[PDB]
RNA sequence: AAAAGCAGCCACCAAUUAAGAAAGCGUUCAAGCUCAACACCAAAAAUCCCAAACAUAUAACUGAACUCCUCACACCCAAUUG
């Protein structure tokens, strides 16, 4: 019915994560990696996309993707790659104000990944609390 | 190389308008099914089981050599004794 990836755009295509596992049910895994490599073509790569497969019952995908992720993103945008091994004691990521305003103003996009609410001040603080159960801390 | 929500540890925020970084079930692994919450909502052993038997007429009856009623009283213990 439904099928929810988060395979890296980079990432051309691995094996376990979409080789057996689609192929019990039954897919054109030919189709999915060419669109998966012409989205990650269409945008700078290295960097996670979600996707939202929608599998029909006569064997034709109609993929469905979207904005990057909230995990990689913050750790990108923090400047610190692996997260902490035990939160919130190592802390790691201290970040601004303009910077946390900015990527929640980039990310405020795509309506399918939970825009229910107009203002911004609640969306952003979905992100903050993620990153307060991250190994990132908000500065100021 | 993997556990993402249950091989192991951390904090467990918070957007859904209004509620689990997951309380069980099933997955190598994800897939699927429920829940927390919201909208009216005790019996068995060998000859054969063993007293008939009734729930619905007024709390009181029956029941000794125990006590009493007429008379006179020494006349219900092993061994032993007087
Ligand atoms: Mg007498």
């Amino acid at each position: 019915g439904v099928i929810r990836a988060i395979v890296r755009a980079g990432l051309a295509m691995p094996g376990p994560p979409l080789g057996p596992v689609l192929g019990q049910r039954g897919v054109s895994i030919n189709q999915f990696c060419k669109e998966f490599n012409e989205r990650t073509k269409d945008i700078k790569e290295g960097i996670p996309l979600p996707t939202k497969i929608l599998v029909k019952p006569d064997r034709t995908f109609e993929i469905k993707i979207g904005q990057p992720t909230v995990s990689y993103f913050l750790k990108a945008a923090a400047g610190i790659e692996k997260g902490a091994r035990q939160t919130g004691k190592e802390v790691a990521g201290l970040v601004t104000l303009k910077h946390v305003y900015e990527i929640a103003r980039i990310k405020a996009q795509d309506e399918a990944f939970a825009l229910q609410d107009v203002p911004l001040s609640s969306v952003v603080r979905s992100i903050i609390g993620s990153a307060r159960s991250l190994g990132i801390r908000v500065v100021k």
